[PDB]
């Protein structure tokens, strides 16, 4: 396994962008400034096992706590964590940096943002990576609700719409919430079909799962601390703007996305599917690739050398000039 982290051994910034919206983040390296964000639910902490080797390969390594989680501030208000806002927010973050630029590089909803920081703000963002999370241009006349519907492996999706109660199932017992979730593709509980009928993501897994062969139990435990401060309500949030997102991304026009790009897919992500990442160099011209075999949706903490070695590969040859 690669260099991990300790939380007490790093260093911890904290960023006001807006009065009532502090971001943290931690920071390791020298060189290129390189902006880590993490997906749902997950942490700075789920770039663990990428900051250290990022860092010796001469970044600075920047990996936050996404609005919603850990030490950042986690508002209640759903449109708090539509895309605009989010995107603008860590515009702010790089302007009280005092940051011309730096790359982005994103996992799940992480990945959609960062998707958008390249579209939208593309001045500030040096390159762009996503691991599993494609970019899909919006079209101008289908509605948000009519895609989800159709593909049954986003039910769930559906589940997380109306607030308070995916909170309450995925608060009531943190530590089965994530021994539930952090698995590998086939250590799987869950079946994303079906979620609202059976009236839960957990109706039907284990009251004490095991443990994954991907995470330890201390692990687990940092989870469970960083939820305890603010819950899923903010993070669950993210599912809920998807109008909004959608009337937001419709004002790109036909704008391609022109920065140095990198898509890396995973096998065994079952919802994130590597075909839906088909076609993207249609509107990415510079886009390069890569693939992870074996690599369920937890792509970092799956394939931890391997995603490394991609993101080495393409920051030394696309990113540092
Ligand atoms: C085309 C972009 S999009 O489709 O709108 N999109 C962009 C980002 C994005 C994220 C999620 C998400 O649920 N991610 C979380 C997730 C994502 C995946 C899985 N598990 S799985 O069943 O796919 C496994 C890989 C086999 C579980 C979970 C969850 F909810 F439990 F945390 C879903 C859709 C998302």
């Amino acid at each position: 396994l690669p260099t991990s982290c300790n939380p007490s051994d790093m260093s911890h910034g904290y960023v006001t962008v807006k009065p009532r919206v502090r971001l943290h983040f931690v920071e390791l390296g020298s060189g290129p400034a390189v902006c880590l964000c993490h997906g749902f639910p997950e942490s700075w902490y789920s770039w663990r096992y990428q900051i250290p080797a990022l860092a010796q390969a001469g970044y600075r390594v920047l990996a936050m706590d996404m609005k919603g989680y850990g030490e950042s501030s986690a508002p209640p208000e759903i449109e708090e964590y539509c895309m605009e806002v989010l995107c603008k927010e860590m515009v702010t973050f790089l302007d009280k940096l005092g940051l011309s630029q730096a790359v982005f590089i994103g996992h799940d909803w992480g990945g959609m943002l960062v998707w958008y920081m390249a579209l939208f703000y593309p001045e500030r963002v040096r390159a762009v990576a996503s691991l599993n999370t494609p970019f899909i241009p919006a079209n101008p006349n289908m509605s948000p609700l009519e895609s989800i519907k159709a593909n049954p492996v986003f039910d769930y999706q559906l589940y997380f719409q109306e607030p308070g109660v995916a909170e309450a199932e995925l608060e009531q017992n943190l530590s089965r919430t994530f021994k539930s979730l952090f698995r590998a593709s086939d250590e799987s509980v869950l079946s994303m079909h079906k979620v609202c009928e059976a009236g839960g993501l957990f109706v039907n897994s284990p009251e004490e799962p095991s443990l994954s062969r991907m995470v330890t139990e201390e692990e687990i435990q940092f989870y469970v601390q960083q939820f305890k401060k603010s819950g899923f309500r903010g993070p669950l949030n993210w599912y809920r703007n998807m109008e909004r997102n959608w009337k937001w991304a419709c004002k790109s026009l036909g704008r391609k996305i022109l920065i140095p790009a990198l898509m890396v897919t995973a096998e065994k992500d079952f919802v994130l599917v590597p075909q839906m990442s088909q076609h993207m160099e249609d509107w990415i011209p510079h886009l390069k690739r890569g693939h992870i075999e074996d690599c369920g949706h937890w792509t970092q903490m799956d394939k931890p050398t391997e995603v490394n070695q991609i993101l080495i590969k393409w920051l030394d040859s696309d990113a540092r000039n």
